């Protein structure tokens, strides 16, 4: 059940003026490519809010890795679902490391040592790598029952292009002529349950494959792929949500740079 939203006042959505002529913004399964301008984050905020949604967002820091964390969790302060219950859970094997940030009202932390835990304490969960930093705002825009993002050095690319893993023997297998996108292994999401099954599909896939003395070329990322190309995925993220300056500069086509790589 959904509480109705109140009385707001903005801009009349234009149905002969398209949002952005520039990209596409729907893939051919009826999923929201999610750009710049194709959302208005005040109805969006009102919706989420609505439901008390909690989000999780989880993140590895093994070893060297855990240096990341104070810039990855201060940035994620500014820019991440700001105004909306988040659980951050840091799963590292140097749990004294985590470096204490201080978090908004209704943000915690959670140092997991190395999950029905995750069903009872969020509605989402949001996975991304730690060796990143927020420069600008990531919010329910995102939320859906299964996300991928586009990875940023293949959203112009043909499939063929793709870095798919090419060989039957594995698992990750895709042929030529399959594919939709080719998504980034390093921010992808969802419902509590979807999240789950996917974690759960690409842990088997893997055995499988480790089984048949076989490993998938981009390893998790490729089965990320498999997964996605037999589930699609209910929204898609453009590469605003996962880019390298550094490395790419900054086309015209991305309006916002969300979240990228730390040089
Ligand atoms: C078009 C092309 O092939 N470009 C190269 C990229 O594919 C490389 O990025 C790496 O891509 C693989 C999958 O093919 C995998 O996703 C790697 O994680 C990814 O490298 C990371 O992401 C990049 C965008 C950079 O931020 C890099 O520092 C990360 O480690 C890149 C980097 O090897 O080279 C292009 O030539
Ligand atoms: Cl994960
Ligand atoms: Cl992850
Ligand atoms: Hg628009
Ligand atoms: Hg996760
Ligand atoms: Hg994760
Ligand atoms: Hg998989
Ligand atoms: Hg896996
Ligand atoms: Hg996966």
């Amino acid at each position: 059940f959904m509480v109705s939203l109140p009385r707001m006042v903005y801009p009349q959505p234009k149905v002969l003026t398209p949002c952005r002529k520039d990209v596409l913004v729907v893939t051919p399964w009826l999923a929201p490519i999610v750009w710049e301008g194709t959302f208005n984050i005040d109805i969006l905020n009102e919706q989420f809010r609505l439901q008390n949604t909690t989000i999780g967002l989880t993140v590895f820091a093994i070893k060297k890795y855990v240096a990341f964390l104070k810039l990855f969790l201060e940035t994620a302060e500014k820019h991440f679902m700001v105004g909306h219950r988040v659980h951050y859970y840091v799963f590292t094997d140097q749990p004294a490391a985590v470096p204490r940030v201080t978090l908004g009202t209704g943000r915690q932390l959670s140092v997991l040592e190395v999950e029905r835990r995750f069903l009872s304490e969020v509605d989402y969960l949001v996975c991304v790598d730690v060796d990143m930093e927020f420069r600008d705002h990531v919010g329910v825009e995102i939320l859906t029952p299964l996300f991928g993002t586009l990875h940023p050095s293949f959203y112009g690319s043909s499939r063929e292009a793709f870095t798919y893993e090419r060989r039957p023997q594995s698992q990750a297998y895709i042929p030529k002529d399959e594919g939709d996108f080719y998504y980034m292994g390093a921010f992808f999401g969802g419902s509590v349950q979807e999240v789950q099954r996917l974690t759960r599909a690409c842990h088997q896939a893997m055995m499988v494959d480790q089984a048949n003395g076989i490993e998938a070329v981009w390893h998790d990322e490729s089965h990320l792929n498999k997964y996605l190309l037999r589930h699609k995925p209910t929204k898609v993220l453009s590469p605003e949500y996962l880019w390298d300056q550094q490395l790419l500069g900054w086309p015209a086509v991305l309006r916002k740079l969300r979240f990228t790589a730390v040089p």
